[PDB]
DNA sequence: AAGAACATTTTGTCCG
DNA sequence: TCGGACAAAATGTTCT
């Protein structure tokens, strides 16, 4: 289709299993592949969308999973 | 408290008319002189401690504003 | 589709 | 106190 799945911008294509643009992409794979201690200012639900996206990486990940990404799709 | 106002962080000084830290003073001369136009994705309440004053420009901003910073300090 | 290299943006430190 | 340069972290794009 047309959109990423987890911040609305573009989607480039189909990575780790989700339709994502290509910054969503290589954001999940650095959130995955590097440590995890990410805390939001929020209350763990803010809005992801193409500006607000650079916001919150603790959020922006736990939309990536719950749009069911992970490394070893294929 | 040697705390920055704008994020508890260690003051280094009074810039800009408030007991702020280095990252925080230079934060608020950026935002003004680009006169950036940030956006929170919460609800305009985000908290800003040394960790998450990178989160949400929009209300490190906003705190830096509301504690008094202004860059004519010294003018004044 | 996915990984890597390059680029850019955003933030932080150190001087003077 | 304040500014500049440099440095680092965080994000984003091109893969002639
Ligand atoms: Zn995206
Ligand atoms: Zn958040
Ligand atoms: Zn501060
Ligand atoms: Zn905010």
């Amino acid at each position: 289709s047309h959109m990423c799945l987890v911040c609305s911008d573009e989607a480039s294509g189909c990575h780790y299993g989700v339709l994502t643009c290509g910054s969503c992409k290589v954001f999940f794979k650095r959130a995955v592949e590097g440590q995890h201690n990410y805390l939001c200012a929020g209350r763990n639900d803010c809005i992801i969308d193409k500006i607000r996206r650079k916001n919150c990486p603790a959020c922006r990940y736990r939309k990536c999973l719950q749009a069911g990404m992970n490394l070893e799709a294929r």
